[PDB]
């Protein structure tokens, strides 16, 4: 059924439901994972299908509301579909569109267009959850899931919330060797569809991008403040961005890496989200450079260890946009400071228009509205102020995620709800010397920024 091949370790797939295969095509329902290269749903959909003897197709639900995003992140994600589509023609694999709420809109396509499998990529968000649920609900045919996302897929990684990097660090390098491997090439199809009310790609783009962005997220957010040019979409893109990151900026990633005042991180988070480019194939060519070991050592933490104990996070913890998901010691503390006097409470909307006392933190939030972008420091001194001058650690996290949601390229990941939660919650931290407020989490003051990088020059760079 799925078939046995060279590099298709069958433990990245399984059944969502089991069921009778159906005569007609396999149908690889895209979301997280935007790529036509190095993608192990698409390539599992193509041997499910060679296997079965018919043609392989891709579609795409287009929802006009998702998590808060807004214009910036939907013409992103859509100038990448308008080179997928040709990508995917270039294979031979057709491409459909679809709008609406992808529970409904995919089970009925699925009827539509007689699937005899579907396929899917994986996602830990609770919406996707929910999509599925509706899915599952309304078809009568096998549903596969794929982790195209992660190195080691995450319900193989560990069996359950990982309380620290160092506890998940060696159950993930032990799985390396199993996991960490080439991609095989994608076969074109071989078998023609021939095939109504169903518009492909290609049609829906006839009248370009612009046409196709949610009407809602333009009405809510002119989003005057956002520069379009510093990070170009597609996979093409994200493989220039990744060649000269190994280039030109890994061998000093190590050293400045915590500095927002240069350049130095790979910019790869926004393909990385958007999955226009594979986690995988990057640590595979990390590997390969010639450059310093303590930069790549510190390159492959982040990309291996923190990006898939994130996905470890939002899969095991369906709180995970709340405080409840917080380690015991951390709720208990922060419970004990929930009455203590704060020094200043902003509003959501006067953090999201960078109108604090803080000019650092003024500047943080000003990286984020002009690039969609913020550096990585910054991100923790950010939301660490946000808990900081907020009424209560609910309200705190409520507004990290919606500014992180709303303006990060990135964001709506859960990369973003496990950092959020690391710098409010303690989330995969320890406890630190016990303070008003803020009680026993980490604490990060500006005279430490400006002990460790020039705060002036971010500040001035962003005014
Ligand atoms: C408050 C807060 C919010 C965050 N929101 C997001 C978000 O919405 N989306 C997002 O992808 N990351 C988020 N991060 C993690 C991290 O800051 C970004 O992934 C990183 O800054 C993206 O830039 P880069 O790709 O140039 O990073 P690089 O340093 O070059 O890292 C390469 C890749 O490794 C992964 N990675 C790096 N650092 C982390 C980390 N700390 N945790 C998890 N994965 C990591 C990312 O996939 C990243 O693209 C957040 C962190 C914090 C503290
Ligand atoms: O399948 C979809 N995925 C969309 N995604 C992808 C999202 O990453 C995935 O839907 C999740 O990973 C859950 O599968 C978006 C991501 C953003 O950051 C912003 C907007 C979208 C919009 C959609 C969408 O309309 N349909």
């Amino acid at each position: 059924l799925v078939p046995r091949g060279s590099h298709m370790n069958p433990k990245r797939i399984r059944a969502l439901k089991s069921g009778k295969q159906g005569d007609g095509p396999v149908v690889y329902w895209m979301s997280r994972d935007q790529r036509a290269e190095d993608n192990w749903a698409l390539l599992f959909s193509r041997a499910i299908a060679k296997e079965a003897n018919v043609p392989v197709v891709v579609v795409f639900c287009l929802t006009d509301e998702f998590l808060e995003a807004g214009i910036r992140q939907y013409e992103f994600m859509l100038k990448g579909l308008q080179e997928l589509e040709v990508s995917l023609s270039r294979k031979k694999i057709p491409s459909f569109f679809l709008r609406g709420d992808p529970g409904e809109k995919i089970s009925r396509f699925v009827k539509d267009y007689n699937a005899g499998t579907l396929v899917t990529d994986f996602s830990p968000l609770r919406i996707k959850n929910q999509w599925i649920e509706k899915v599952i609900s309304g078809i009568s045919i096998p549903f596969f899931e794929v982790d195209a996302h992660n190195v080691v897929p995450c319900w193989e990684a560990s069996q359950k919330h990982e309380y620290a990097a160092h506890t998940f660090r060696p159950k993930l390098y032990a799985l390396l060797p199993e996991f960490l491997e080439e991609f095989p090439e994608l076969e074109p199809n071989s078998v023609t569809p021939e095939l109504g009310m169903v518009e492909t790609l290609s049609d829906v783009l006839e009248t370009g991008v612009k046409a196709l962005l949610p009407e809602r997220a333009l009405l809510k957010n002119k989003d005057p403040l956002f520069e379009p040019w510093h990070f170009e979409p597609g996979e093409k893109a994200a493989k220039k961005v990744m060649e000269s990151f190994i280039a030109d900026r890994l061998d000093s990633y190590g050293a400045l890496r915590n500095d927002p005042t240069k350049n130095m991180l790979s910019n790869l988070s926004p393909y990385l989200h958007f999955g226009q480019i594979s986690s995988q194939r990057v640590v595979l060519e990390v590997e390969k450079a010639e450059s310093n070991p303590g930069s790549k050592k510190a390159f492959l933490d982040e990309i291996l260890i923190w990006k898939e104990i994130s996905d470890n996070f939002c899969y095991y913890n369906p709180g995970y946009d709340g405080f409840e998901s917080f380690p015991s010691w951390a709720k208990e503390s922060l419970n004990a400071h929930r009455n203590d006097v704060r020094s200043h409470i902003y509003t959501l909307e006067e953090f999201e228009a960078g109108k604090t006392h803080d000019p650092l933190w003024n500047a943080s939030q000003m990286e984020l509205l002009s690039t969609g972008k913020m550096h990585g420091y910054t991100r923790m001194y950010w939301a660490k102020k946000i808990l900081e001058w907020s009424e209560s650690p609910e309200k705190a996290l409520e507004i990290a995620i919606c500014l992180n949601d709303r303006y990060e390229l990135d964001g709506r990941d859960p990369n973003g709800y496990a950092g959020i939660a690391w710098s409010i919650g303690g989330v995969h931290d320890r406890a630190w010397g016990e303070r008003e407020v803020t009680g026993k989490i980490r604490y990060m003051s500006y005279e430490g920024c400006k002990r460790k990088f020039d705060v002036k020059l971010y500040i001035e760079k962003y005014s």
